[PDB]
């Protein structure tokens, strides 16, 4: 309703301000402040960059929720939709990369290469990003103009097709790989007390590995409700009650909250980052 | 006690290996003090019994008779008859195997295995029969039946493992190696997750039919239900494959918890509990609850809805005891009595009985299925 969406928007504004502050701060620290351009941080940079982009759209999406329509035209409609998908894909793919990086460190004890991967990650993402941007538009159909992605005819076929594919390749499979990485660490680590190197430097590996795992946990936690719902919507399951809509609005919000959460996680679970703040 | 037990073995083998009376008299000494420090201890098997219960009292008695022979063996050694003191060691090894060993059944596990064999045969027959009927026999590929197909498929896989698990129970170890160990563990988890997730999907499907009778026709196409099954096996693998990797194989088939176990134990224990069982069931509850408030031949809708609910009920009924126990095991609560183990073995069995139950439910509560089973 009128007051419950004000809640949603106020929530966005909060996420927006804190998010940009946090992520921009992170990007700065890694970029110029210090030579802490490590494999993991270059991937973290990639996450912050993505979060930044999507955070910039909350002000726009926020007004659409209030007005009940899209008053920014087509150009910005396509722009927003692209980012939204770019966000999801670059996030998971980057997390996966970070996970493999971790596993390599643990079992096989450069930033340039991590930088290369980020490129490949944005290259893969665009395979869905650009296409969706083209398909997306703001179409005054009946009653109201609105921003959305157009599903080809018949929708009863392509709906499920894109619904399933995007579910698997944007979320499940990446998460699946991530699981394998950590599972393999587990079997490797067993029997490794202060082993595989020297005491002084091991805690970092453990601490940096612990970091990557929490970020993944937190991400998966924030975007799973939305992923399933969106999946269901693709199959034709549509919400038609105030409560249904509300829950959806909040789970969509809950996902966007993930963007501003990362910086705080780095602050609490990463010594180096914890130092550059205060 | 497991410590003292080995302190007795090494000092029992040092005896008849010795070439000096001093090594014997010394070994018998070490061996004696251990029998006393082990007589006071308590075996795991009887950590739930009183210090004066027959089972417990007759465990400290085994250590009396034993110690008595170690005292005797020492008199021979002191009297100078050192050679026939070694002879007394072969006499001890006997006392060790008969009285105290068992404290570290045959016919009740035969029951368990025979139970598996029964569930296995009937299960496969029932489910395979179901998959056939839906697959080829008829164009009864409805949204609900495509989900039922998914359940049967899962039941089929897990049913195939009962023959294998059944022998492990008999032999008391896993004789099939690692490859099959990993394979079996995966299925077992795949089963649990695929089952609940499918039931949830079926429940939502039902709710949609009840509340959206207009848009359900286009929505509850089998093609879409087919797509869901794919997503269900995709979600399941997020735990299935990882567990397969962690799983491996006296020697036994089990999943390895990372160090420290006192932390990760509860972590996986709680997460698997919530996401494999509770949350799915929670959603299901919402679906029916919403039907309640909302509520030609709608008899089908009612009958098909009634069906889904019974299948859920029966499933939850069969897997709740195990879910809680397994949850408790994750928190460190371990069974250490014959009764404890037995109850666990049967509750684990009870779960596997659920696999063969479904086909019968369809036969009794579904007209269409009830008709084709008459054919065969
Ligand atoms: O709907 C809107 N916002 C919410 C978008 C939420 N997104 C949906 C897409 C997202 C991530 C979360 O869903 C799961 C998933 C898996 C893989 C990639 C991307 C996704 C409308 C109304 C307001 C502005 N407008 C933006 C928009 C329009 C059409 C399509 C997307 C966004
Ligand atoms: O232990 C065994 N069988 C019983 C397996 C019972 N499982 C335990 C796990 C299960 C499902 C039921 O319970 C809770 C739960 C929550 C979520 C998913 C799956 C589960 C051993 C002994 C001999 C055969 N062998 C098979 C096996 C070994 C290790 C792991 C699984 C199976
Ligand atoms: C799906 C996209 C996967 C992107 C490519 C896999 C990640 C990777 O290659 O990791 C490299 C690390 O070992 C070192 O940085
Ligand atoms: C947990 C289930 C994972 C699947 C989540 C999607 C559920 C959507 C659904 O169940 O839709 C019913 C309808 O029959 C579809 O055609
Ligand atoms: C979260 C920040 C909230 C900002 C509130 C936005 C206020 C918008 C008020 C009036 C906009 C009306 C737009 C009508 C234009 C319709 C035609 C068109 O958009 O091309």
């Amino acid at each position: 309703p009128l007051g419950l969406k004000v809640t949603i928007v106020g929530l966005y504004l909060a996420v927006c301000v804190g998010g940009l502050l946090g992520n921009c701060l992170v990007m700065y620290v890694i970029l110029r402040h210090t030579k802490m351009k490590t494999a993991t941080n270059i991937y973290i940079f990639n996450l912050a960059l993505a979060d930044t982009l999507v955070l910039l759209t909350l002000p726009f999406q926020g007004t659409d929720i209030l007005l009940g329509f899209w008053p920014f035209g087509n150009a910005l409609c396509k722009t927003v939709i692209a980012i939204d998908y770019y966000n999801m894909f670059t996030s998971t793919f980057t997390l996966t990369a970070m996970s493999v990086d971790r596993y390599v460190a643990i079992c096989h004890p450069t930033s340039s290469k991590a930088q290369a991967v980020n490129v490949a990650i944005w290259a893969l993402a665009s395979v869905v990003g650009v296409p969706v941007a083209i398909m997306g538009s703001a179409q005054v159909e009946d009653e109201e103009i609105e921003c959305l992605v157009e599903i080809p005819t018949p929708q009863d076929y392509w709906g499920p097709v894109f619904a399933i594919c995007i579910f698997l390749f944007s979320f499940i499979v990446p998460v699946l790989v991530i699981s394998v990485c950590y599972s393999l660490m587990i079997r490797r680590l067993r029997g490794v007390r202060l082993l595989s190197g020297s005491r002084e430097k091991d805690r970092n590996l453990r601490r940096i590995t612990r970091l990557v795992l929490v970020v993944v946990a937190v991400f998966v936690g924030c975007w799973t409700p939305v992923q399933v719902f969106v999946l269901a919507q693709g199959l034709g399951v549509q919400p038609s009650s105030e409560t249904a809509v509300a829950i959806l609005r909040f789970c969509t919000a809950l996902g966007y909250v993930n963007s501003c959460l990362n910086p705080i996680l780095y602050a609490f679970l990463d010594e180096n980052f914890k130092a550059c703040f205060r």
